[PDB]
């Protein structure tokens, strides 16, 4: 069940998934209709879920990930999609083979570093390009 803010936005959750507490590199995921794209792991938050838990709930399904949640980064709107994204650092500790979206879907996942993960998010995410700005 998506749900929504009082403006109609779709509420979202996503991490910055970082090898380690020197945030260098980052883990992307592969876009799951267009699979040559890299996306940053994230989805939308259940009906009465704490963003923080929807944020590291998505980035278990889409990359197969799990850490210690960090901070809070900012809230992100996509005008063009109508969603508005919690955005929390997460540093890595277990990183599991057959996760939900490889098994299901064939989703892909890449550590970059971070000037390049704002490179590839440029062209067709730059809402998430924006989320490593600061
Ligand atoms: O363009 P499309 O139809 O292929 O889907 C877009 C997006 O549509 P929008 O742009 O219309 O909002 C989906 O959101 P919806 O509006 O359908 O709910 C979004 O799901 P999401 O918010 O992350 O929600 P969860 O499924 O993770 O909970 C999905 O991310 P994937 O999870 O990776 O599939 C995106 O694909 P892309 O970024 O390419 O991978
Ligand atoms: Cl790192
Ligand atoms: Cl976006
Ligand atoms: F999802
Ligand atoms: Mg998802
Ligand atoms: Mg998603
Ligand atoms: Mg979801």
């Amino acid at each position: 069940t998506r749900t929504y803010d009082g403006d109609g936005y779709k509420k979202r959750a996503a991490c910055l998934c970082f090898r380690s507490e020197s945030e260098e590199e980052v883990l992307l995921v592969s876009s799951s209709r267009h699979p040559d794209r890299w996306i940053v792991p994230g989805g939308g938050m259940e009906p009465e879920e704490e963003p923080s838990v929807a944020a590291v709930r998505e980035v278990c399904e889409e990359a197969g990930v799990k850490g210690t949640l960090g901070r809070l980064v900012g809230i992100f709107e996509n005008q063009e999609r109508k969603h508005r994204t919690y955005v929390y650092v997460l540093i890595v500790t277990e990183v599991l083979e057959d996760w939900e979206d490889s098994v299901n879907i064939g989703r892909k996942r890449e550590w970059f570093k971070i000037e390049d993960a704002i490179k590839v998010l440029q062209y067709h995410k730059p809402v998430q390009a924006s989320y490593f700005e600061t």
